[PDB]
């Protein structure tokens, strides 16, 4: 995948999602979770000033915020998924943004990137991958 901006500034809204249940299974999400969550439309916000990022990705369940700095390792308590500690460090490859979780879990991250006027999100753990693309709800520029 290439980005063809760093600029992720903006709410974006879910239109695909691949693999979520693979994912959330290899993170011993619960069955009943699993069954609630899989389909549920997202949004995601994203507030970046630089290095600072602050996002916040909603559905009618439940939300998953998180608040980084590019290029600064921090302890992320996963409290709306699988309640465990990882030391996150999100860091760019070209205009690919990349966050590896590193824990009990391998294989642990994502990656997210502007494609045009779309935000697609890869998610990792083990041997599990899930796919998503978001449309274009607003951006600043």
């Amino acid at each position: 995948m290439r980005g063809s901006t760093r600029d992720q500034n903006g709410t974006w809204e879910m239109e695909s999602n691949e693999n979520f249940e693979g994912y959330m299974k290899a993170l011993d999400i619960d069955f009943a979770t699993r069954k609630i969550a899989v389909r549920l439309t997202q949004t995601k916000v994203i507030d970046q000033d630089g290095d600072n990022f602050k996002t916040k990705t909603t559905s009618t369940f439940r939300n998953y915020d998180v608040d980084f700095t590019v290029g600064v390792e921090f302890d992320e308590y996963t409290k709306s998924l699988d309640n465990r500690h990882v030391k996150a460090l999100v860091t760019w490859e070209g205009d690919v943004l990349v966050c590896v979780q590193k824990g009990e879990k391998e294989n642990r991250g994502w990656k997210q990137w502007i494609e045009g006027d779309k935000l697609y999100l890869e998610l990792t753990c083990g041997d599990q991958v899930c796919r998503q693309v978001f449309k274009k709800k607003l951006v600043p520029r």
